[PDB]
């Protein structure tokens, strides 16, 4: 009869750093080119250490599906 | 041309606190009973700031599907 303990990691961050996100959309609710500001992408860049066109393609995908990411665990999720 | 704008956050953190579990086992299959530490879930609820006993409920389920716990937005997933 034997047994096993079970380990749970229990996490909890909100707030931090915002990106503003620019995005073309016409009457008819279409989207042409989306295009990330790449000065505030530039800054972020040197306290990360991730170059900006990564960081743009990153935040960017994000806009479209709306949500926050993870750097110190490379993690990706929306509510 | 109507352009709109999303408010993307981005957060950079790395830590998480880990709870001890028992659980016993037989045909290891079946599981008699489940016990949680209420001694790690009464200091936890100083973190957290909502009653004991709903952390309790919340890390033992948990400790059945053995996964990991977000209160950034109150979220479960498994392991």
């Amino acid at each position: 009869v034997p047994s096993r303990f079970e380990d749970v990691r229990v996490v909890q961050v909100v707030a931090g750093w915002r990106v503003s996100v620019k995005i073309a959309e016409t009457e008819e609710g279409e989207v042409v080119t989306v295009k990330a500001e790449f000065d505030e992408c530039r800054e972020i860049g040197e306290e990360t250490g991730i170059p900006p066109r990564e960081v743009k393609a990153m935040v960017e995908a994000a806009a479209r599906v709306g949500g926050w990411v993870d750097l110190k665990e490379r993690e990706i999720k929306v509510q």
